[PDB]
């Protein structure tokens, strides 16, 4: 077919993420690994240029789509894409701040997936949650899968991250996801990715790093038809 | 007594909707029933003014949060709201085209709900696939509801349409709901309410007649550790 193929034993990632913060250049190496059947992952992720700028919670979602248990009967594109790989284009906009605008590209190197992404981050408040550190925790969300065109799929979500003061900041997240290949490929129909992410600490680890672990799953709702059923 | 003790009984609901879109006035008169515990109802939407101007697929929202089916570790802000009832706001973005603007306002009619809804329609594509009548399907979707400050919840979702073209047409919905009471409110933490709706264009006369099922409910998802 034949991506899902691929993706049926354990695979190792590593990701390089080359970033800008208002005119400030960071840079995050990730790796980590994805046991069969896959949908809960971990990934440690360390920052190269010494410490990070701001918070490492909007870090998250680029800190693995092929990673997320689909289920049988919607097909998993991120999966589909490979060996030849697939691009992201994707803006985060925070209300009343910032834009996170990336590109990624993935790579197949045997059972690792290698990513490349880089990342500009323009408008956010000095004085803001995400720059001053204040963000307590991602909250779990259900994006929206689309159908985009012959070679992409359209990933839409709110992601919303807690802050200090027990408030809310909540991201704006579009991410269009381009097969790299000019073959014909399976588009799967509207559906949903639960995602959970959690960002913990490891006291091992003296370097600016963060523990990131994933649970990310695809599922339909049910469409009904007068009864329906 | 007040809240989710009212909603312990088979309930009907009625909806009045002064409407416009990009000039043509429009009045709706929906009615429906919703049967305990709720969380599938069925509407039967009737247009006093003959011809709905633009397509029935956009008013799917504007034709109940209180006829979602709510798990118990889920606090129903929509419910709790009454008796005082609970004011609504509401804006949806399509993707290059239109802006429906809205604002509801509900009241308990001992077990009857009345719903008033303005609605402005504004910016719509005179050709685009909105007007034209070219939407196919409502996709269904996952609402995120939020805590918005001490007495509103805040509903996000992407509520997509397909086209004759066959693609989608996109709108991002943002609905704030608030109580208007000054007694003190429970607001429940971050979850979803499922929303699937099916629409149907009942049998046509002097008016457009309507008819629209929607299941709906509310979960969280899994937490980590
Ligand atoms: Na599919
Ligand atoms: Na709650």
């Amino acid at each position: 077919e034949g991506g899902p193929a691929l993706f049926q034993s354990d695979m190792t990632f590593k990701i390089f993420i080359d970033g800008e913060v208002n005119g400030q250049k960071f840079t995050i190496v990730a790796d980590g690994s994805s046991k069969f059947p896959h949908g809960d992952f971990n990934v440690h992720a360390v920052c190269e240029t010494g410490k990070l700028p701001m918070s490492w919670k909007p870090i998250c979602h680029l800190i693995e789509p092929f990673f997320a248990r689909y289920p049988d009967g919607i097909s998993h594109f991120a999966q589909e894409c490979f060996p030849e790989g697939l691009s992201i284009d994707r803006t985060v906009r925070f209300e009343n701040d910032g834009t996170m605008t990336s590109h990624h590209t993935y790579e197949l190197d045997d059972t690792c997936v290698v990513s490349r992404i880089t990342v500009n981050c323009d408008g956010f408040q000095p004085d803001g949650p995400i720059m001053r550190d204040q963000l307590v925790d991602i909250l779990p969300n259900e994006t929206h899968m689309f159908p985009h065109g012959p070679n992409a799929v359209r990933q839409l979500a709110f992601i919303g991250f807690t802050t200090a003061d027990g408030g809310l900041m909540m991201g704006h997240f579009d991410s269009k996801m381009t097969f790299n290949g000019s073959r014909a490929i399976e588009i799967p129909g509207p559906h949903f990715v639960t995602i959970i992410t959690k960002q913990m600490r490891d006291t091992s680890d003296k370097r600016d790093h963060v523990c990131q672990r994933e649970v990310a799953y695809a599922h339909s709702v049910p469409r009904i038809t007068s009864a329906i059923g």
